[PDB]
């Protein structure tokens, strides 16, 4: 075979080469003495070569690479830098830098939707109170009364010296986590600190286990603004088992739409540094993390005590057995609901599809095993046995670190 | 330069000092991360060679000292004289117990430092490998009181092939190809089947056949050895709920013993140095027994349960595959064989990575290979990043023989 990396599949035997790769223009975390692929968090020349290469990437897209369209396009772009420090993407630019920074994303198992995305441009958005209105948009339309539809609203891009448009919640919809008087915490112990924020900035908290966050919008130059969510726009379903009557009884829920709103939107060299995606959920990120994670709802005890399982020791597998009742539960109480939910057998079987069609329209996929594969019941999915090649290509979404 | 190490959790971090200790490259580059992936002069044999008795008089804290010096003088006198040089048992059994300690993909290593080692250099014959096989499987199988061991056959030589075990592993099940392209049998050893029967072997048909051992000395065709079946301990499995488990004939064995990898100390190679510690229950329960290439079991099983098997999303595949897990440990437990569930493995697998912490400044960990097959991110390795490089002395994969 030739000098791109093999990539096997030890459950067929098949074998692919990756030439995509060649493509990444961003170097990773790893070297030669040491694999870091299992962490987190791992000038006018250099945007416009940046900017150069997503005008190329867009004509061959549309396949007018090296015409004059092509050529008057790179010349615009090029004086645009030039007299400005910055440049503008047309809508149809923005429309397929979005899709393809969804197309690029190693950690998505979801991508085989990545076609169908809804582009809302909010690049004409001046204040805050402008965001809220474009935020609750997006979820009305996201939303679709449970039949979800993926989107993504992109407001005005990284200025210079001009302060940025930050969305302050790391997603639309979350749970308030407070802190109690004993150091545990009621709610969502990952939103502890945005929940006190949103308190210091004049929210008056409730006292549940799942009360929706208010969100804190902030325009360039501003202190953040609050706002709070319609409760009639933010569609929650209740928990229950099929077989297990005293499930519901343990009121859990969970919100229909995962939405990510702290990602940096990267296109170009341009910088979206607020620009909210949502797509629907997969059920283990729910049932598997969101509920069970020691660090979150933590319900694996009380689940397994309500099956009478022996607790007291590792081997009756009683943490196993709980979080499957509890990933049944989701998406039985999701499929009732009819609001759009997929589970990890049918999520990696498509994106194994995906993984062809990549192969054949580009020469590969970047892939981050350690994301792709699901929490429970790894190896029982096909792409456990798929070799993944991980690097970065723009157009991405890229991690930000909180505003505060 | 030294990487930053966070575990998620709990939110601890450690920074890895250990991965400046690397010599020997990996697959990743700044370009591509290639983690996923399963497979990766007489100067340069002094430096290794030098290096690892320098690790070997650290570790007795006798660096420096006359024994240190006069071994170094050895070693250069014999690799100068000769293109090569000879370990004394000791510094074979510290090396490789080392080897454990340096491999990546072992959530067990807590145990590393409890490692019997068994001298075989003085071997020549595939018939003397034999009988070293047949009382390494004797002692670590011990009643199913199981124990941690290596023999090691003589290593490696410029001039002529190598001693090798042909098996993946001491114990395996054939599998036999049927007519229709069914496999009878454990599909990942079709090949090696096939190849004892092209020796002489005069097969089983059965699913669960111990196979016969092809075993081989420099430049010779390996030979045949059946295993007395009374040295292979098996567990029939059961449930302890589900009353017609017990009837679907399953079995596993007892030892799993690696066969077919190289053991390099110091710059030498061994390229026949079997070794054999016990079970984690996921590799039988969710690998051999439901892997798709593999038994394949979990939809005559789920419908065995009664459950609706036309739809992923009834999570039939994962309540079948717990169940099996669950058969797994019952059964090993009632056979008074020793077996360790992920959980425990995993917690004292992050008791061994602070204990290395302390220890040596880090540890090498292939987080893929680390975090259990079923139920990922229910053990708490899932949620800690981890560093991953290579040391030596190491294990290291060598293609088939043939
Ligand atoms: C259509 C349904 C979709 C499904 C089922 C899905 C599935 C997933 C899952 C399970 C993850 C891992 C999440 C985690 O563990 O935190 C993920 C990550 C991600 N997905 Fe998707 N996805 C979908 C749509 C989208 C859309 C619309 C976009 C953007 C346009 C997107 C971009 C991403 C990105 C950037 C990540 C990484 C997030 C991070 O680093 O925290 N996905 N996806
Ligand atoms: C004491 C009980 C032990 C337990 C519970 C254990 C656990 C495991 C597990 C679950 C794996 C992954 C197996 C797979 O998926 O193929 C593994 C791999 C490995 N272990 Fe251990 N281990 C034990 C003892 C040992 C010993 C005694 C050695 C050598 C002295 C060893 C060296 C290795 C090596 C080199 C690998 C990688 C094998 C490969 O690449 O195929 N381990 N261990
Ligand atoms: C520190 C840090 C880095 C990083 N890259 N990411 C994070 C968010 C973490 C990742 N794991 C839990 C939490 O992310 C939770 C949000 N995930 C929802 C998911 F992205 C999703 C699903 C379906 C559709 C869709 F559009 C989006 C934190
Ligand atoms: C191609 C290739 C490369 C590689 N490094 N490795 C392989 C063996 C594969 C790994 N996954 C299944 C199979 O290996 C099966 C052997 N595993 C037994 C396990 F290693 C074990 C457990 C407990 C104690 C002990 F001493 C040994 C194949
Ligand atoms: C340490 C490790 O990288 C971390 O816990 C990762 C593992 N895989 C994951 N996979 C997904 N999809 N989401 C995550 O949050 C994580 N966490
Ligand atoms: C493609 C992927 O690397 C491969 O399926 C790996 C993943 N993790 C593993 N983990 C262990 N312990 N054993 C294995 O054989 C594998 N196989
Ligand atoms: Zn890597």
């Amino acid at each position: 075979g030739p000098k791109f990396p093999r990539v096997k599949n030890w459950e067929l035997g098949s074998i692919t080469y990756d030439t995509l790769c060649a493509q990444s223009q961003q170097d990773g975390p790893c070297t030669p003495r040491r694999c870091l692929g299992s962490l987190v968090l791992p000038p006018a020349e250099q945007l416009l070569s940046q900017a150069r290469d997503f005008i190329n990437q867009y004509y061959s897209s549309i396949k007018r690479s090296g015409s004059q369209a092509h050529e008057e396009r790179l010349q615009e772009v090029e004086a645009e830098v030039a007299s400005t420090g910055t440049y503008h993407l047309r809508e149809s630019e923005l429309v397929f830098g979005a899709k393809q920074a969804w197309r690029n994303a190693p950690r998505c198992v979801g991508r085989i939707q990545w076609g169908k995305l809804q582009v809302f441009d909010a690049r004409d958005c001046s204040s805050a109170q402008e965001m809220f209105t474009y935020i609750c948009n997006h979820i009305k339309y996201a939303t679709n009364r449970g039949n979800l539809r993926s989107a993504i609203t992109v407001f005005p891009q990284r200025a210079p010296g001009r302060g940025d448009f930050r969305i302050w919640n790391s997603q639309l919809v979350r749970y308030a986590g407070y802190r109690q008087q004993d150091g545990s915490v009621r709610g969502d112990p990952a939103n502890v600190e945005i929940t006190e924020l949103c308190i210091q900035h004049g929210w008056t908290p409730g006292n549940g286990r799942f009360d929706v966050l208010p969100l804190l919008l902030q325009a360039p130059d501003e202190a953040p603004e609050l706002f709070v969510l319609p409760p009639e726009l933010v569609l929650e379903v209740p928990l229950e088992h099929p077989t297990l009557e005293w499930f519901a009884a343990l009121g859990l829920r969970w919100y229909a739409l995962p939405a990510v709103s702290n990602m940096l939107l990267e296109i170009g060299g341009l910088e979206f540094s607020a620009a909210p995606f949502s797509g629907w959920y997969m059920s283990t990120e729910i049932g598997t993390r969101n509920l069970c994670d020691p660090h979150r709802y933590n319900i694996l005890e009380d689940v397994a005590v309500c099956m009478d399982l022996d607790t007291r020791t590792t081997s009756s597998l009683w943490k196993d057995k709980a979080a499957v009742e509890i990933n049944l539960a989701v998406l039985h109480s999701f499929q009732l609901a009819k609001v759009t939910i997929v589970d990890h057998h049918a999520a990696t079987v498509s994106f194994m599809k995906h993984l062809d069609n990549e192969q054949k329209a580009r020469g590969g996929c970047p892939a981050d095993w350690a994301w792709i594969v699901p929490p429970i019941s790894g190896s029982l999915t096909p792409v456990f046995h798929q070799e993944m090649v991980n690097y970065i290509l723009s157009p991405a979404f890229r991690y930000q670190p909180d505003p505060w």
